[PDB]
């Protein structure tokens, strides 16, 4: 019961820090404060990047 990463679900998460059990899209802003947790993959669209 989430007793194995965290129970943020979404927002504030860090790789190296506050895991993400949910929503693996963990990205900061330019400055690198504003990590946070987003069911979106790394793909912005299909298969481009």
């Amino acid at each position: 019961g989430k007793k194995k990463c965290i129970a943020k679900d979404y927002g504030r998460c860090k790789w190296g820090g506050t895991p993400c059990c949910r929503g693996r899209g963990c990205i900061c802003s330019i400055m690198g404060t504003n990590c946070e947790c987003k069911p979106r993959l790394i793909m912005e669209g299909l298969g481009l990047a």
